This record gives structure tokens, sequence and C-alpha cells, in this order.
């Protein structure tokens, strides 16, 4: 599966294994995924533009 965001009419893409850490402030979502470069990519996607299968990793526990 994969997330895909909406910034300004820019709809975002990262694949689930690219990201990193999840976790959702407030109402919105926000992650850490590795752009290809050095620098982590932050990033702030809405709860309903996030899928069905992301907030799984927020209450995933082994």
């Amino acid at each position: 599966a994969t997330v895909k965001f909406k910034y300004k009419g820019e709809e975002k893409q990262v694949d689930i294994s690219k990201i990193k850490k999840v976790w959702r402030v407030g109402k919105m979502i926000s992650f850490t995924y590795d752009e290809g470069g050095g620098k982590t990519g932050r990033g702030a996607v809405s709860e309903k533009d996030a899928p069905k299968e992301l907030l799984q990793m927020l209450e995933k526990q082994k």
C-alpha cells in the first residue's frame, strides 16, 4: 500500500516502506519519509487524505 498527501493541489506519494515514523497530532497526521539525499523529508498529510491502512502503524504493538 502507499500513502498520498495533498499540498496546494499537489498530491504527493511515498511508499509505506520509504516512510520511517508516523504519529497523528491532534486531528491531522504527520510523519518522516526519506527523500533520498541526507535530510529527512518531514510531511504533514491530512486524516482524510491518509489511506485506511495508515493508522495501523500508530496502533501496531509487538
